[PDB]
């Protein structure tokens, strides 16, 4: 669509490899990115650098916005290529030119920034709301809606290992290998490896 | 510092706008509602909620005087309300179609730019907060909770610190804690000479 493309032709294309990181929490933001093909983890820390996964940003997706709208801000997460990536770049100052130029970019921008509120407000609901078998059922739901997740016939088919449903969801994964076992008992998913099946999704 | 700075964006929009008055505890955007209209307060202060099946509430947020409300269903047609938000003081609240919003970007894209700031500062906020529900137990919550209450506008200088006007049942909301734990933990802050339970929160 022609607002993406007249604003892709005003950025510069990287290459990033797998586990690359792009941005790092507390430094100066200055810089917003669009990921053109690929996908990124959105990570937190504890004091002792234990990691939670806020979210996945995957191709079309917008990075570092949110420093964008006031004067000396530092970046809020870290965020991580989780694959090979190809991420575009802009200068905070030059998208403010094409805003004003043309601001249905900024529409594409702040779409986003409201899903995000809504996704982030909703885990924090089911941090308050619900206990952890709940917390990686709708996790693995939410994964199976994924762009990367692959049909199966008994519903829909995803890798991911046991620490990275723990850094989601707020867990030992002692504790995920336990609800998963008994998931799999209830006969809900099966486990093979790093591969999981989400039956009925 | 003093006088206010003429705001030319802020006028025109707000003669865009129609006001419309609430009482404290009324509720202005009720949850699962369709989204067709976006509000900005004038004046007053209000919660922004969410519940479990069970009817218990999470405070999200507080906002206050200059911020947008019910902001989330303007980029896409046919969005519910995400969120109820009650009024905690008597409200002004400017209102204007989705439909008309839309148009005034197009004129001053300025106006787009002061709302999505407020989307950015909610989702940094929001965030934090998931990362106290995942890694700090209650009084790691709590006490965080406290902390980030004194460094509000709103709270109030005093001889000994920051005061704040809470109850235990508003803390317990925030933090996802029941209103006789956040009792029970208050008074262990209490006796750790941090706090004195309106609260005042030490410092010098
Ligand atoms: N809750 C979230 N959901 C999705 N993306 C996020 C969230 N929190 C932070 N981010 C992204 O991570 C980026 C870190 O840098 P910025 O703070 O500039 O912009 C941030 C957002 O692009
Ligand atoms: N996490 C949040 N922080 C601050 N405000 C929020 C949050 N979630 C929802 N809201 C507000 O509550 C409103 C509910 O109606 P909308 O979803 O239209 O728009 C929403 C935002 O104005
Ligand atoms: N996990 C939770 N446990 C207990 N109360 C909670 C939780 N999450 C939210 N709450 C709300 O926090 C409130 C604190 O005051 P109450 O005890 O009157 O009622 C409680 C609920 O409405």
């Amino acid at each position: 669509d022609p607002t993406l493309e007249w604003f892709l032709s005003h950025c510069h294309i990287h290459k990033y490899p797998s586990k690359s990181t792009l941005i790092h929490q507390g430094e100066k933001a200055e810089t917003l990115y669009y990921i053109v093909k690929g996908s990124v983890a959105v990570l937190i820390k504890d004091e002792e650098g234990k990691e939670m996964i806020l979210s996945y940003l995957n191709q079309g997706d917008f990075i570092g916005e949110l420093g964008l709208f006031e004067e000396g801000q530092e970046r809020s997460a870290w965020v991580r290529a989780k694959t090979a990536c190809e991420v575009a770049e802009i200068s905070y100052k030059k998208f403010r030119q094409l805003i004003q130029v043309n601001p249905d970019i900024l529409m594409r921008l702040s779409a986003q920034m409201a899903r995000r509120l809504q996704v982030t407000s909703e885990k924090v609901g089911n941090l308050a709301f619900l206990d952890a078998t709940g917390r990686i059922a709708q996790t693995l739901l939410n994964l199976a809606k994924q762009p990367d997740a692959m049909t199966h016939p008994d519903g829909m088919q995803i890798k991911i290992t046991r620490q990275e449903i723990g850094q989601i969801v707020g867990c030992s994964r002692e504790t995920v290998g336990r609800i998963l076992k008994m998931l799999e008992d209830q006969n809900l998913i099966s486990a093979h490896g790093k591969t999981i099946v989400v039956y009925g999704t």
